[PDB]
């Protein structure tokens, strides 16, 4: 080769292609959780609005990594998007716990991308990872921890009143 | 079973689940075409804006079919989303022709869904298909036909001036 | 030295220096309690806002006593600020009870400062203590008593729902 | 362990606890200098306003480091705040020189915190130190150097007219 | 040495002095290209406006590096500014290609400055280079690549209609 | 060659090319003086603002002479820009005196350009020199004379108070 390429290694180009796929998979999981809480025998409408908002945000993360791949002069390659593991998520607390567990895996993958960019001496890429991706993750993990703690103390999951009232007063 | 179900057959419930998957696949194809025209050795920015807009619309079609599945009392089941057939779309006219060919398949599948809903005597579902899906498709097919006709008459694809000027004046 | 000094005894000058230190110590205790309720396994955000507000107010009390020491012609002398007794405050009701117990000690010290100013025949100082410090304390003690009474009646501390709901509706 | 902790070493957790104490000590020194210039036999009111502003800012630095310690999942531990070395600061130029000498020690401690965070491979923490603490220090050191240079050239400290006029025209 | 110097090595001071000269040279080249397109037998007025804009921006970059050298406590030393290599730039496409080739050299020099600042353990300087210089360069290189690609496809340089229409519709 | 040339002699075309170089050299001298007064052991901020303004004006003078060379049908030829004679200007009065001495040389060169244009019978060029360049110079020389006179009477350069107060009240 590209007429704009300068100081961009092949291994970095492949690791960006793996991160794009992982962000699209996260968007698909949040879409599944949103439409579980809209069923007539669950019926919790602010849980549903919250998960549809997280799904719209993961898609923007993936689109911004594609724009970076074109700005540096590499080529995009897409794979299949696997379906999520559960079809039914059982309650509000169990879904908040699965969301926490998924955000920690995404953070672990971003840390190794930063390490590899540091070994090839590529400062523009390190700064991109720090400026746009790496403080957003810690804020998301902190907020999910708070939600799980409150729901356990109110008395869930053996208490329907607890989840009704958390739905009204926090979300 | 559900406490709201009334006059909703098992075969209709399975065909809605297939239509959801097909709309998500169309959204992923348009996303691929958008970021091909943003490369530095193609560089046609209004083609790119047009395909990103079509991609945002297919996702809204799929979400509305999910809301219908929950209103009638059926259960949603998701599958894998396959990747698109091309990685490189070769030109501005070839991408418009592939888009036309994709929209005619989606229209053909909606016609058989309508026929099956007519054979089980389900009027609410027939009216839903007519009111939200069936005139949008014919409008989209007409607009793509116009674009292909103009691009062939201007002199594409063996003429770069032709696609530059169509990009500026029509899109 | 002093060219402004008139009718200001040495013992009053030393007792003002002790009161300055006590107000700074109270500010540091409230700062500790504020950041306990911000931890991820406690997570009660209006308790945290309330204690950070009390901490900002104790610092203004101390600064106003320093301005008085300079207006009368005495000299300020600072000591070390000791650290608070607890690191972990254990619950929402226990922290309100410790706050009540701290405000009664501060009120007891202000009463002896007033008595000593009365024995040296110093009316400007007596009036300063009455106008700015002595009705604020009784208002603070009354409000903390109300909070403790309500929290005990709702069912705390063996009930997480009780503190969740007090956090939302009163604070 | 904490349910949010990921990639946060014990030694970093102890060094953050030392930095919190150092920022609170700096706030206490600036508070002492502010109320020296308010005495009736010094009487320089813009020096006093300037040092009270610096004291309000050091307290915000310390509070932001406490919020970071809770966001990553470590535990805060407080110590005593020592009193400052001087009770009487002697002149307007001598106080600016002591302020410069204190800001260079705070900068030296931030540099070693950055080095230790680099040895444990912790990029979120390095970026926090760079974004919020490390250009503020160089700006503060540059401004104090300018003030000292001007005061020495005007003729201080053996000239009362010099400090009167610097108080009116610069501060 | 200086009373503000802390952790600033001699080799970094010399390398900043070389970068200042390079930015001034780039400003002079863009000024030459601007007034070539204003001649009466070339006469392309939006090419001329575009190159005057780039010339003002390079001068701003050089002035900001001088402010940094004074903030850290080093001393500025200026050299002669050489004249550019061409007097006549021959067409619009050839001038866009020379501009691309110049921006890649400036980017290479910034990368070696970052490497040297990393070897002496100087984090304030690394962060300055990343925050103000490294993403601007990649954006400029991407935009010049797009321009060259479009101009070759329209039919330049053996086509005057092509450059007339690009001047009118893009610049 | 030119199709617009009429009554424009070769010697005038060469003398305009020398004047362009001289105005760019003056712009570079004023840029050096501006960043001397921004050092931390000089620290006089209105002297610095004044010299940066003069530097921005000399560049507009040079650009307007280039536009004239293209309007009459001659060709521009650039040379190297030499560095200024001093690196350190040592005081405020000494820098005002060097600025006065520079403006008288520029005025002397404009007078000989006018004389040569009068010998070849070229009235458009004589009128251009009178309308845009010749009353600006006498205004600049008068203002610098006033500044030098006031600074000598106040007591500079063996008096730092004098330059502090001139910086505040005049500039
Ligand atoms: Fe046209
Ligand atoms: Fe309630
Ligand atoms: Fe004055």
């Amino acid at each position: 080769t590209s007429q704009v390429r300068q100081n961009y290694h092949q291994d970095s180009e492949a690791a960006i292609n793996r991160q794009i796929n992982l962000e699209l998979y996260a968007s698909y999981v949040y879409l599944s959780m949103s439409y579980y809480f809209d069923r007539d025998d669950v019926a919790l409408k602010n849980f549903a609005k919250y998960f549809l908002h997280q799904s719209h945000e993961e898609r923007e993360h993936a689109e911004k990594l594609m724009k970076l791949q074109n700005q540096r002069g590499g080529r995009i390659f897409l794979q299949d998007i696997k379906k999520p593991d559960c079809d039914d998520w059982e309650s509000g607390l169990n879904a908040m716990e699965c969301a926490l567990h998924l955000e920690k895996n995404v953070n672990q993958s971003l840390l190794e991308l930063h390490k590899l960019a540091t070994d090839k001496n590529d400062p523009h890429l390190c700064d991109f990872i720090e400026t746009h991706y790496l403080n957003e993750q810690v804020k998301a993990i902190k907020e999910l921890g708070d939600h799980v703690t409150n729901l356990r103390k109110m008395g869930a999951p053996e208490s329907g009143l607890a989840e009704y009232l958390f739905d009204k007063h926090t979300l």
